[PDB]
C-alpha cells in the first residue's frame, strides 16, 4: 500500500524522503554509518558542516534525479542526503535517514 | 530562479510532475484567475470547480494521510481534507501541457 504520512504536517518532506529513499535503496546506495552522536541530529541549515565531517560523493546516477542548484552539490554526510553550497559547506537542505541500512 | 529557496517544494514537483509525465497525465487546464485566487492552503475548496481523480497507478506513489485524499484541481495536485475540503498541501502545475 502507500506510507501512512500521519499528520500531513510536512508534506513536502514526506515526498522528498520517499523520493531520496527510492533512489537510495535501488542504487545499492544503503547501510552508511551515522554520524557520530552529538553530531548525528545537529546539522544546521545556514551554517557549514562542522569541521572533520566527512561529505561523500552521491553518483551521477543518483544526481541526475535530484534537483540541481548552481553553486550547490548534494552529498552524502553521515547515513543523511545534504545539498551544500560549494565552498562554503552551508547546509541548504537536510533529508536524514536516506541512506541507512534496509 | 535556479536557487534553492524551497528545495522540499522542487523535489515534490519533480517527483508529481514525473509521475504525472509518465502516464501521460498531461494537459488539464489550469484555473482561470477568477477562481484560481481562490485555491490556498488553508481554505476551502471553492464548490463550482471539477475536483478529478488522481488515477491509481500514480496515487499509489504518493503519501497517504489519513482524513485527506489528493485531487486533481485544475493542474495541480492538491491535497484536500476530506471532512472539511480544506486545502492542505499544493503542488503547482503538475498535470499542465
Amino acid at each position: 500500500h502507500r506510507k501512512n504520512g500521519g499528520k500531513p504536517d510536512h508534506v513536502e518532506s514526506d515526498i522528498s524522503y520517499a523520493v531520496a529513499r527510492q533512489l537510495a535503496v535501488n542504487l545499492g546506495l544503503t547501510g552508511y554509518q551515522s554520524l557520530p552522536p552529538g553530531i548525528a541530529k545537529n546539522l544546521a541549515r545556514g551554517k557549514p558542516l562542522p569541521p572533520g565531517i566527512a561529505k561523500k560523493t552521491v553518483p551521477a546516477s543518483m544526481l541526475g534525479q535530484l534537483p540541481y542548484y548552481p553553486g550547490y552539490e548534494w552529498k552524502i554526510v553521515g547515513d543523511n542526503l545534504v545539498l551544500i553550497a560549494l565552498s562554503t559547506a552551508v547546509v541548504t537542505a537536510i533529508i536524514n535517514g536516506v541512506f541507512d541500512l534496509e
